[PDB]
């Protein structure tokens, strides 16, 4: 049974709600983004039209096939009519292709559907800008003042300075990064870059990269793992075994690895800042996690919310506890008498 916070009121729309069968009473399904949890259930069987954006569209045809009579894409910033009612994509600045969604409901009533997102200052200058949003259903995932971590820039400037000192100390290190999913693709991007050399990875990674409309990116990419000195593998096989698996496979190219694991918050972020981070190390290979994170911090959340001044919030992340749910709630109302609204 599909929940009442994957429902959009007044409207024949879901949102997420793929794994539930045929819901009753919806004429359209929109995917916020290509992340398994949202997608859950699509596949070439599937006979319902579809609304996202024409990354996860590009996505749904070549990964999970399904058929392109029922993809419907829209463009960002642009208001579009979808069985009667306005709706606008706007960017989640989550993984490639993501977004949120604003329905302008025959009433008069305004819905915001953030889908998953990195909230950011410039989101206070798109569409939103002076839009009264009655309801926001929000990516409550780090929802509470714990959860801090880095700019993705700053990040990015410890890998690609990491990287680059090893690599120029030791020109027979092989760099790795860890994926299981689309998203955080700057990381070995701006990696790769730094070195002069291509991201090599496995074909069915180089297919999904292939749909993500990046600049350049037959540049920046390769199935040739023999000409590269960056490697993609999945984030399982970022371990001590698995790397000295990979290495004996190189052909005594490489006498040692560096790894990256970009995770989101882990409980060192309480403890250290970014410059100080260190690795984990046993003999030739040494493994790196570093916070990048594509969700909101809880200071950057707040800052959204008290500034697009919601009448009702329904969370979507962290909703199956009773405690979860109290925290947040009071955080919203935290956040009200703060603002005045
Ligand atoms: C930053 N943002 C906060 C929410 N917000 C409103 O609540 C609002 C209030 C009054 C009018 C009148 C026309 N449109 C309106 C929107 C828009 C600005
Ligand atoms: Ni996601």
């Amino acid at each position: 049974t599909c929940p009442f916070y994957k429902k959009i009121p007044g409207t024949g729309f879901t949102v997420d709600a793929f794994q539930y069968g045929v819901v009753e009473g919806c004429t359209a399904y929109f995917l916020t983004h290509f992340h398994s949890d949202h997608y859950a259930g699509l596949s070439k069987h599937f006979t319902f039209p579809v609304y996202c954006s024409e990354i996860t569209g590009n996505l749904l045809k070549n990964k999970l096939h399904v058929q392109e009579q029922y993809i419907h894409p829209l463009p960002l910033d642009t208001e579009c009519i979808v069985n009667g009612v306005k709706v606008v994509l706007l960017d989640a600045n989550h993984c490639p292709g993501a977004v949120m969604i604003l329905f302008y409901l025959p009433n008069g009533t305004v819905i915001l559907h953030t889908g998953d997102f990195r909230a950011d200052p410039s989101m206070e200058r798109s569409l939103l800008a002076d839009q009264k949003v009655h309801m926001l259903y929000l990516d409550t995932t780090y929802c509470s003042p714990e959860y801090t971590f880095p700019s993705q820039q700053e990040v990015i400037r410890f890998a690609i300075n990491t990287a680059f000192e090893a690599v120029t100390l030791n020109p027979h290190a092989l760099v790795v990064c860890g994926t299981y999913s689309i998203g955080k693709e700057k990381v070995f991007l701006a990696i790769a870059d730094v070195l002069g050399s291509k991201v090599g990875m496995s074909q069915e990674k180089y297919k999904t990269l292939q749909c993500l409309n990046i600049p350049e990116i037959n540049s920046l990419i390769t199935t040739d793992m023999c000409s590269s000195l960056v490697h993609l593998l999945p984030m399982m096989q970022i371990n001590f075994k698995g790397l000295q698996s990979h290495l004996k496979k190189c052909g005594g190219k490489y006498n040692q690895i560096l790894a990256f694991r970009p995770t989101g918050w882990t409980h060192s972020n309480k403890f250290t800042r970014i410059a100080d981070v260190i690795p984990q190390t046993k003999g030739n290979i040494s493994i790196y996690g570093i916070p990048y994170s594509e969700h909101s911090s809880y200071l950057e959340m707040k800052r959204f919310v008290q500034w697009l001044k919601p009448q009702k919030i329904i969370p979507t992340v962290n909703v199956g506890t009773w405690k979860s749910r109290s925290t947040m709630e009071k955080y919203f109302r935290e956040w009200k008498l703060e603002a005045g609204y």
